[PDB]
Order: C-alpha cells, then sequence, then structure tokens
C-alpha cells in the first residue's frame, strides 16, 4: 500500500478534475445523465434542501424565464460568469446547491424548465467522465457531484 510513498489513485478527486475540464455543454449534459442514473435512489422528498428561502426564490426566477434564458443561466453557472443568478447561486450552501440542481431536473421532467435535447451528443471526453461517475459507488457519486456544483456560479468572497 503506502510503503514507498505511492498512491494507487483517487477516483473521486480524478473524476472531479476531468469533469471540470469538460466543455460547458458536456458538463450540463453529464450532470443531467447523472440525475437520470441516480434519480431513483435519491427521492424527491429525500432532498429537504431546495425548499429553503434562498434556493426557492432562484428556482422560481429561473422557472419564469424563457427556455433560451434558462439555458443561458445554467451555462453561466457552469462557466462562473458574474451575473445576478451566479451571485445568488454562490451564496447557497453546498447541499443547497445540490438540491437546487436536483429541483431543476424535476422541473425539466415536469415541463417547466428547458429539457436536455436527446439529440445533443456528449463528446468522447464527456462520455468517459459519465462512465467514470457511473462506475463510482453511490457515496463517491455524491461527493463528486457536490464539489462540481459547489464550484459553480460566483464565489461570494471573490
Ligand atoms: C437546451 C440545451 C442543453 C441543455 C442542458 C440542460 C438543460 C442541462 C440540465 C441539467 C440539470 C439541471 C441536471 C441536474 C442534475 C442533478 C443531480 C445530479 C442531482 C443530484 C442530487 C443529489 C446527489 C443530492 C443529494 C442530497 C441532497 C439533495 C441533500 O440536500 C441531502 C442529502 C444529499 C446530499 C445526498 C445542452 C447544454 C445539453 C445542449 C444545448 C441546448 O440547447
Amino acid at each position: 500500500s503506502q510503503a514507498f510513498g505511492i498512491q494507487t489513485g483517487d477516483a473521486v478527486a480524478s473524476t472531479i478534475t476531468v469533469f471540470q475540464a469538460l466543455s460547458i455543454d458536456d458538463q450540463l449534459a453529464v450532470l443531467w445523465y447523472a440525475y437520470t442514473e441516480m434519480g431513483r435512489s435519491i427521492t424527491p422528498a429525500a432532498t429537504g434542501a431546495a425548499r429553503l428561502q434562498l434556493a426557492e426564490g432562484l428556482l422560481n426566477q429561473i422557472k419564469q424565464m424563457s427556455h433560451a434564458e434558462q439555458l443561458q443561466v445554467m451555462r453561466d453557472l457552469a462557466a462562473k460568469n458574474n451575473t445576478q443568478v451566479s451571485r445568488s447561486y454562490g451564496i447557497l450552501s453546498n447541499n443547497t446547491k445540490l438540491a437546487f440542481w436536483y429541483e431543476l431536473s424535476e422541473l425539466m421532467v415536469k415541463g417547466f424548465v428547458v429539457p436536455v435535447p436527446t439529440d445533443y451528443k456528449i463528446s468522447r471526453d464527456g462520455s468517459q467522465v459519465l462512465e467514470a461517475l457511473k462506475g463510482l459507488d453511490f457515496g463517491q457519486q455524491i461527493t463528486v457531484l457536490r464539489k462540481v456544483v459547489a464550484d459553480m456560479g460566483v464565489d461570494p468572497l471573490a
């Protein structure tokens, strides 16, 4: 094991790194396909963290935009563009950020938020990241997803 100073490998840390190197479009698609692959285990009431005053208002703000505006908002989050939505997002706690993305997906399933085109093709790199995440256990999956969405938006101490 650790007797020559070697590390076998950090599956969680490495998945986070390759995810964050993806294009913005691949990031959003991979997040969506992660939701479809764990949406059963995680239950719509098992969240208990998107009905807080902070997240609820941002979700309703996005819900009212046009589909084109909604997509631009999520691209801006992933790209860390300094906009009001990105600033509001960045003051959410990390679990609230996770619950926020989960509720966006539920709103897409319900038809209130722009859907993922099923003819959007994830790139080779994106497919490799999706496969890596699907090969992690459910607990490592939570850890990766939390870090990846935690870094989105604008840092309030930026
Ligand atoms: C339109 C369009 C597109 C659209 C792309 C789009 C619209 C993409 C949208 C993607 C979205 C909104 C994905 C959401 C994913 C949510 C996940 C993985 C949530 C996991 C939650 C977890 C693990 C939470 C767990 C829990 C919670 C909640 C707690 O708080 C407590 C416990 C725990 C922490 C475990 C493209 C960009 C694709 C192409 C161009 C184009 O036109």
